[PDB]
């Protein structure tokens, strides 16, 4: 009994609405990717089945695909079989849309119909060319003979392909249908395509939300919705501007943006505080930070923040988005790399920044205040810890919910911690 319909929008295409009214946390739609993919930056570092990071054994064929387990590389096999020999052809990795779109048509040329595609499928995705500008045409015919060269080796003609099938068409419908594959502590390891949940539309103040677990996405209500009312998530990170988010969802969407947050720059002022030359710099830093963390140097990461957090030249205030950014990535290092009292530091800071810009329950805020609690509660912080670890499941119960296995991690957290209350 499906708790969600398709329907024709006014204005935004086709949707997902409500067929009765929701709550708070409800589970909405579970599905694992048509297709998915490891990411350029997380490649040789997660699992490409399971999305987990770490040593990893290397196919032998192809020595590019990288497995946690022999469970992993046998289960991989039959997704992996005839891109195996796509990538032993061609030192040349292709992009991330490549391989995912090559995985895409084997998927659909050999595999049995995907319960993916159960609302919505790769066929019926929104393609957007007739907004496409001449220059993502151009950047989109590149990717088409990237892909007949990747593909050779399997694909020669038409008849390997679906049935009328258009392969700058399929681009062009990947650009507007790629999710963002984060894993439990909310790093980008993958991209997807889930098609039934490319029927949602975007808002930038939205009434649902995604959440993976490993390859696996969860949709959730956030907020109540009534019975009709259109299911919308948030395409994008909440740390950006509505200058930014307008770029992007022009960019990579085609669409603007006409919700309040947009017509209001609602938090934009807030996000871009501090002296502008600053933290201009800083958000030029954040490229080669963010690309060291897409690949999990996390000791070049720290480094590289310390000399801004820490800087002997001007500083920045912590709801600065952009430091804000640079905190996070400091606290994530220190975590991997074991530097648990700095990572307390850097975390407790972006408490509040967390809490203003992601409103109501966000899983991003959930896990952050996670890892923050979960610091306290090694730090022997009981009480401080236990009010945060209560928040972060006062959050994550909505957000991520029971069918989430960091929900259960969090749980045992909360055991522990209230053990310790008790004894004290
Ligand atoms: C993942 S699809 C969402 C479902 C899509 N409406 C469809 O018909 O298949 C993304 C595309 O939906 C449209 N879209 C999503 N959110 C929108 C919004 N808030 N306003 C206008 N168009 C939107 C844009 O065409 C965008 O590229
Ligand atoms: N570290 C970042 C964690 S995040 O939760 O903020 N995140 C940022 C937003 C991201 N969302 C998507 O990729 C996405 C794509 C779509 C439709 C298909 C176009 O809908 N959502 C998930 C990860
Ligand atoms: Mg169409
Ligand atoms: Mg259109
Ligand atoms: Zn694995
Ligand atoms: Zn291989
Ligand atoms: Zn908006």
């Amino acid at each position: 009994p499906l708790k969600v319909e398709k329907f024709a929008t006014a204005n935004r295409g086709n949707g997902l609405r409500a067929v009765t009214p929701l709550r708070p946390g409800e589970l909405l739609f579970r599905s694992d990717p048509l297709a998915y993919t490891v990411c350029k930056g997380s490649r040789g570092v997660v699992c490409d089945r399971c999305l987990l990071g770490k040593k990893l054994m290397r196919c032998s064929q192809c020595r590019v695909a990288k497995y946690c387990s022999a469970k992993c590389q046998k289960k991989a096999w039959p997704d992996h079989k005839r891109e195996c020999k796509c990538l032993k052809s061609c030192p040349r990795y292709p992009p991330d849309s490549v391989r995912l779109l090559g995985r895409v048509v084997f998927k659909l040329m050999d595999g049995a119909p995907s319960e993916s595609e159960k609302l919505y499928s790769f066929y019926d995705l929104e393609s957007n060319i007739n907004k496409l500008t001449e220059d993502k045409k151009e950047g989109l015919r590149q990717l088409v003979m990237t892909f007949q060269h990747f593909m050779r080796e399997e694909i020669q003609d038409a008849s390997q392909l679906p049935p009328a099938f258009d392969l700058f068409e399929a681009f062009a419908k990947v650009i507007c249908n790629s999710f963002t594959i984060c894993n439990a502590e909310m790093q980008e390891v993958g991209v997807g395509l889930y098609p039934s949940i490319s029927l949602l539309n975007h808002s930038c103040d939205p009434n649902c939300s995604i959440v993976f677990n490993g390859p696996h996405l969860l949709l959730r209500a956030v907020r109540d919705i009534e019975v009709g009312e259109e299911l919308t998530i948030c395409y994008l990170d909440m740390l950006m501007t509505s200058e930014e988010r307008r770029k992007q969802l022009r960019d990579q969407y085609c669409f603007e943006c006409d919700c309040f947050r947009c017509q209001t720059q609602d938090k934009d002022a807030d996000m871009l505080t501090g002296d502008e030359q600053v933290w201009k710099e800083v958000q030029e830093s954040l490229k080669k930070i963010e690309e060291l963390k897409a690949h999990w140097k996390w000791e070049q990461v720290l480094a590289m923040c310390q000399a801004i957090i820490s800087s002997n030249s001007e500083r920045l205030p912590d709801i600065n988005i952009y430091q804000l950014k640079v905190l996070d990535c400091a606290m994530d290092a220190c975590i991997n790399l074991g530097l648990l009292e700095e990572a307390l530091f850097y975390g407790t800071r972006t408490m509040e920044p967390y809490r203003i810009f992601f409103p109501g329950s966000h899983p991003v805020r959930g896990v952050q205040v996670m890892k923050v609690g979960k610091l306290q509660l090694h730090q022997g912080m009981f009480p401080q810890a236990m009010k945060n670890l209560r928040l972060a499941f006062d959050i994550m119960r909505v957000t991520h919910g029971r069918e989430h296995s960091l929900i259960e991690d969090l749980i045992l957290l909360l055991e522990e911690c209230d053990a310790n209350i008790r004894a004290s």
